[PDB]
DNA sequence: GCGCGCGCGCGC
DNA sequence: GCGCGCGCGCGC
């Protein structure tokens, strides 16, 4: 997956990894709070 | 009349194409005569 | 072709 | 009824 939260981000069910319990590895988010590593 | 660029990029979804309302044509109730479109899905005739 | 940004649409 | 991630047309 790879989102694109930010232009909380990355910290809720609207973001996919965040809800599939992945890290932001590769998105392209900006502004990243997941605390997933 | 507008002139869309509706589908030239390949990643994208080939059956809504000049079918909804991002395309300017199909929104004005237009026919994509004259516009640049790839895969035209646009139900309007002039 | 790429990146910007608009606005659709779903999930709450 | 709202909010923001995402699909894609458009300027360049
Ligand atoms: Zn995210
Ligand atoms: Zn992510
Ligand atoms: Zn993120
Ligand atoms: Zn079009
Ligand atoms: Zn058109
Ligand atoms: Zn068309
Ligand atoms: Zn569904
Ligand atoms: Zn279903």
């Amino acid at each position: 997956p790879k989102c694109r939260c930010g232009i909380t981000t990355c910290r809720n069910s609207r973001c996919p990894c965040y809800k599939s319990y992945n890290s932001c590895a590769g998105c392209h988010c900006v502004g990243c709070k997941n605390p997933h590593k």
